[PDB]
């Protein structure tokens, strides 16, 4: 397998099916990518992570800098053999989690140093650094480092950060080109950023394209906007993206929001609520999500959902699983994640068949129909 | 398979290695039942906990009694329905736990009455009742309702008790008997009591043979007399129960405790150790216990154990479970707990092998020199 190849094996409108081939695996595109957060998925063994059909996990930069660090990681072999998941790992730049969890930020043009909210450590962050540390927990898709924008946003404010962000898009590139063994192994992808404003997200496109990625992420969203602003900006600012590169919407999401992010052109995802929301009692289903505490469900010997595939489905009744939540049982986080990233998975295999055969459209609308029912 | 049949294959002083036959499957003794408290062996799905080597797991009455239920969970199709474990299950009598968890107990030569440590509710607990909550659980092998000797106890006090369970020893068998069902198809095991007094063993023994019973547990032990009062005791005690049956002994225990427990001629055991401990940090190796949150592992990327054949040690470094331990991730507890009731079984496989192979002497000599090095 090369680098990077990603290739488009059929289109529907903006949506589009393929795959990235790169050393560590093919991932089947549209993705969802299961988040680890301190080199673990929570609840789940790799291999568990991998049988619902995961073929790409994400990791947190900012939380793998803190515990256990980067350059211990390196030492004991990378993030991959440290975790036991020997397929690709996209990192995020770190950036993200700086701003939201931890303490006294001092930001700069140069980067952002901080506390740590575990202890009073303090520590930084630069394009370059940030670019290292990827590069010493061996990720395969490095996600160049940017300045979050906030929502809402001044069209001032949205703009310096957006022009800082292209800043450090080429300070992270060049860091990137100028580490051999990163270079030739793992992949960069740019982030645009802009806010909600269609000719900040056409600079920031332009200017990301300029500098040249393997892929384009859409920043900034997701951040309080609301489903049909998120929607309406993804209208104007994924065609901006070079369309034979992937489109990276970071930090989506529920079910329905990827569903219509795809209808706009996105290629990739994340998201921590299959995994959050399922430790807190929330199971998707076909027919909507469902908390599963719900005493409703106390004595209801069905599965979970009553068509997903995954082996909590195949094994256990909703009335096990409303027991193991409600007495805080390790099995019941165990059970309840793995069937919410195996109807994630499901739910991108749904949307990968039905792109394939022309036929996204009804799915989107047989989908949205029967889950808000 | 029948019923119940309890047979010795082979013989080393007072060690015994066999088998127990029962509807359900086969158990290898000497035997170490993992606890499954609340309907789950904490933090592993049931066919890992299989895979470990057990061939039984233990249920706690008492807690799945306060919840989910138990007629609850009969009408959901017995406990075995409910967790998904299809092999024999044990389930305690629920009178041990009551002393330890509940509030304001009343005690009476009728039963106990009792408020959850959960809720504010009361609920009770006779020999009747514990046997037909067994029952509704499905239990496989049902304990008689004993009343628990607290360490230390005076020798009128433990008469009185060790009288006492001997009277709801013959309640539990006839309450046993009475239902059809459970009669044929489950199997009974009376509990010897008398603290540490001979005399009192010894008339407790008598009239549980008198009665009869499928197995015979050695009750009271492990209450905080140490490990050369227990062996003393187990010395004189263990011979006074019907050799053709087999010995349990409830509660116990650390690895060096069972080894000398099988010396004396225990067939069966059970602790929450190996589970708790785990989530707690504390691995068990063949050079005796380590704590993995200790800093010296932090980046030591050999195996838990250098023996252990258990799928933890085959994929995870001492390295990384350190840093799921100190993060407080799910992972951590799964892999620990995994480990450690893998170990248990090892252990067990090893004393069955030896005994089978008239070397058990030995082996329990080479252990003790290696475990405490
Ligand atoms: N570096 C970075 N990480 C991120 N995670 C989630 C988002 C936006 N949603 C984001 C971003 O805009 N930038
Ligand atoms: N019913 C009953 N349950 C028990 N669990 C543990 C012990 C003693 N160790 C015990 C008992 O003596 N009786
Ligand atoms: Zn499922
Ligand atoms: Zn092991």
């Amino acid at each position: 397998r090369p680098r990077f190849s990603f290739s488009i094996a059929a289109r529907e409108g903006k949506a589009r099916t393929g795959t990235i081939e790169m050393k560590r695996g093919v991932i089947r595109t549209p993705a969802f990518m299961p988040v680890g957060t301190a080199a673990t998925v929570k609840a789940l063994k790799p291999e568990t992570v991998r049988a619902t059909g995961a073929d790409i996990i994400l990791g947190n930069t900012y939380h793998l800098m803190l515990r256990p660090g980067a350059e211990r990681i390196a030492k004991l072999g990378g993030l991959h053999s440290f975790m036991g998941w020997d397929r690709p790992i996209l990192t995020d730049s770190g950036g993200f989690q700086v701003m939201s969890l931890s303490s006294l930020t001092k930001q700069s043009e140069e980067g952002v140093t901080f506390k740590s909210h575990l202890d009073g450590s303090r520590h930084m962050l630069s394009p370059e650094r940030s670019i290292e540390i990827q590069h010493l927990l061996g990720s395969d898709i490095v996600m160049a480092f940017d300045e979050v924008t906030p929502y809402p946003a001044t069209p001032s404010r949205a703009a310096s950060s957006m022009e800082r962000s292209m800043r450090w898009a080429k300070r992270s590139r060049d860091a990137f080109d100028s580490r051999k063994e990163q270079a030739e192994n793992a992949a960069l992808f740019g982030i645009q950023q802009g806010s909600v404003f269609e000719n900040l997200r056409q600079q920031s496109a332009d200017a990301l394209a300029e500098i040249g990625f393997d892929g384009y992420a859409v920043g900034g969203l997701a951040g309080g906007e609301g489903q049909d602003e998120m929607f309406r900006v993804l209208d104007f600012s994924v065609p901006m993206l070079p369309d034979d590169k992937p489109h990276y919407l970071m930090g989506v999401g529920k079910p329905d929001d990827i569903v219509g992010a795809v209808e706009r052109g996105i290629d990739m995802f994340d998201c921590v609520l299959p995994t959050r929301s399922g430790r807190n009692g929330q199971a998707f289903t076909w027919d909507g999500p469902i908390n599963i505490r719900n005493a409703r469900f106390s004595e209801d010997l069905k599965p979970l959902d009553s068509e997903c595939h995954c082996a909590v489905c195949q094994k256990w009744s909703r009335a096990y699983i409303h027991h193991l939540i409600r007495a805080g049982e390790i099995l019941g986080a165990m059970l309840m994640t793995e069937h919410n990233i195996a109807f994630y998975q499901q739910l991108m295999q749904k949307i990968r068949d039905s792109i394939s055969e022309g036929r996204f459209s009804q799915f989107a609308q047989d989908f949205r129909a029967r889950y808000f029912a």
